[PDB]
DNA sequence: GCAAAACGACGTGAGTCAGTTTCG
DNA sequence: CGAAACTGACTCACGTCGTTTTGC
């Protein structure tokens, strides 16, 4: 559990509100109990000629990694534990994505419960819909309504 | 000559490195002694549905305004001296556009003498080429090069 | 004659997902 | 099984200028 400097968090919260992304997804995957994986992702996108900035975040956040997708690169942090510790500290400084940040935090906290019950998992999927709605979601396919139909 | 709150500046700098833009332009205009106006502009672009964020900036920076362009809107600050005061205080916290911010300040401090000497005017235009160089310039037409219309 | 506002647009540089695979 | 990586791409939401006009 790394403790982050407020100055670094204040700046990062602004950069995140600008070019960052707090994403919650429901991925159909037949190897999971309820046939769907609950995926959470903290992302920061930037032109690849500026990847040093993203490479810099890896070092300062102390976790995560950068992937190059061509003309653009992404800083990615998926690990649940480090994501919770990070978002807890960043959250109070966010202005545009504070809500989704808190929704993610809530989900990580209900993960073990979600795995125990179909109605809890369904409820959590509902947390996901709200995050998507808060974002500028444009190509979403799997919603909680998709997960419900899975019943029988 | 307002003094801004440190934390407000930390966040804004991040947001600026994210969705902002420090623009320097040489705009051809016959009413000017040297046939070109030196234009400087601080801009923050955002989806129109999130215009509220841009309106809040107007109040917190205490100068400037927001313009609508359809799906997107912009917070714009062109006033030379308030811009200088603003950038001076923001500059120390920028990480991706700190260079262009300093160039703009340097350009401002030098405006009064560039109008005096044709060669000074050209050197300062060099400053705007540099700023464009630092940004992700893609549709630029007027450079210190074209300003060699001075040779006459 | 120049500061500052108005108005418009190119070509991305992002955001926000989807789908498939890995392996403790 | 399930956390986390890996590979992929749609649809913009931006960035970064250009031209023209207002106005003291
Ligand atoms: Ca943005
Ligand atoms: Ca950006």
């Amino acid at each position: 559990n790394t403790k982050y400097n407020k100055e670094f968090l204040l700046y990062l919260a602004g950069f995140v509100d600008g070019d960052g992304s707090i994403i919650a997804q429901i991925a159909p995957n037949q190897s999971y109990k309820f046939k769907h994986q609950l995926s959470l992702t903290f992302v920061v996108t930037q032109k690849t000629q500026r990847r040093w900035f993203l490479d810099k975040l890896v070092d300062e956040i102390g976790v995560g990694y950068v992937r190059d997708r061509g003309s653009v690169s992404d800083y990615i942090l998926s690990e649940i534990k480090p994501l919770h510790n990070f978002l807890t500290q960043l959250q109070p400084f966010l202005k545009l994505k504070q809500k989704q940040a808190n929704l993610v935090l809530k989900i990580i906290e209900q993960l073990p419960s979600a795995k125990e019950s179909p109605d809890k998992f369904l409820e959590v999927c509902t947390w996901v819909d709200q995050i998507a709605a808060l974002n500028d979601s444009k190509t979403r396919k799997t919603t909680s309504e998709t997960v419900r139909a899975v019943l029988d």
